[PDB]
């Protein structure tokens, strides 16, 4: 995401300091981490005997139950649905290139069936199917979740702020823009230590509101608009904010920026979830992960036992 690291105020929090607390993790911030971090001794990654890859499933099971072991009650948020995602104010323009230039033009030739054996790949290793996989296993582990009208950062920000949870837990900063009051990073990767950014530590610190934030990330470039401005990195586009010319640069630089504001101002969001607990179906989890994808059995059977007392008594 945003590269807003090496500018804005941070500091290391113990996983003591985390007791208790209620955190909504990005779902698929955290999917691609354990596709990126969870791998082989040759940078492989985990797969099934069926060549199937497990390193998702490795860590939402494993991360999620480590988690409950320290008193942390984590409720995975997921994107919305991929063919309508537009949130609430977020239909105006373009959600990819489907209504504008996508090209239709008969091109069937080979270099179509090259090309139709060319489309699911760029879905990365992170497919719909093995997404769906990890809500299935959420819900065998008795663990909540919320799929999210459109992007799962701002639906994940939107409960943090709500004080249904404390936290957002992902890698990237980008729950800021979107108001979260806090965001965790290193939980669901841990070479480094928990890192917790509050959002009202880094305005209060660089003197800027959050409009301003969201305008130095537009500067930088988002997801809506990659690249950024010309030439132009955190501390001059802060400079431009401070200097009061920011939103005239950008108005002039940025198309859609109005459109680009809105889609963090008011994201798409739902109330309907629940952040309560279940009971795990040691049995299912088991025949998945062990039976379907070939875990230790050994190894899965003591967490599932883990996992159940702590949600007992949890409950
Ligand atoms: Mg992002
Ligand atoms: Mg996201």
């Amino acid at each position: 995401g945003v590269q807003f690291g090496d500018f804005i105020p941070k500091n290391i929090i113990s996983f003591e300091d985390l007791k208790g607390k209620k955190v909504a993790i990005d779902g698929m911030n955290a999917l691609y981490q354990f596709l990126t971090s969870i791998r082989l001794r040759d940078g492989s990654p985990l797969r099934n005997r069926k060549g199937e890859i497990t390193s998702a499933y490795n860590g939402v099971f494993y991360k999620t139950i480590h988690l409950l072991e320290n008193d942390i009650t984590p409720i995975w948020v997921f994107d919305g649905e991929p063919p309508k995602l537009k949130e609430k104010t977020r239909k105006v323009r373009r959600e990819m290139k489907e209504k504008a230039e996508l090209k239709m033009k008969e091109a069937i030739k080979k270099e179509d069936f090259e090309e139709a054996a060319k489309y699911a790949k760029r879905v990365s290793y992170l497919t719909p199917k093995m997404v769906e996989n990890c809500k299935y296993l959420l819900s065998l582990m008795g663990i909540p979740y919320v799929e999210a009208p459109s992007e799962g950062e701002a639906q994940a920000s939107y409960m943090a702020k709500k004080g249904d949870v404390w936290a957002v837990v992902s890698q990237d900063y980008d729950a800021l823009l979107y108001g979260a009051p806090r965001v965790v990073r290193n939980l669901t990767t841990t070479k480094e230590m928990p890192e917790l950014i509050e959002l009202n530590e880094v305005l209060e610190d660089l003197r800027i509101s959050l409009d301003d934030l969201i305008d130095i990330a537009i500067f930088m470039g988002t997801d809506y608009n990659p690249g950024g401005v010309k030439g132009i990195g955190f501390k001059r586009a802060y400079e431009l904010v401070r200097s009061g010319v920011a939103k005239d640069v950008l108005k002039k630089e940025v198309e859609y920026y109005d459109e680009i504001k809105r889609i963090f101002k008011e994201p798409k969001v739902t109330d309907n979830y629940s952040l309560s607990l279940k009971l795990p179906d040691k049995e299912g989890i088991i025949k998945f992960l062990v039976d379907e994808n070939d875990f230790n059995y050994d190894r899965v059977k003591k967490h599932v036992d883990k996992l159940y007392n702590l949600i007992a008594n949890k409950t």
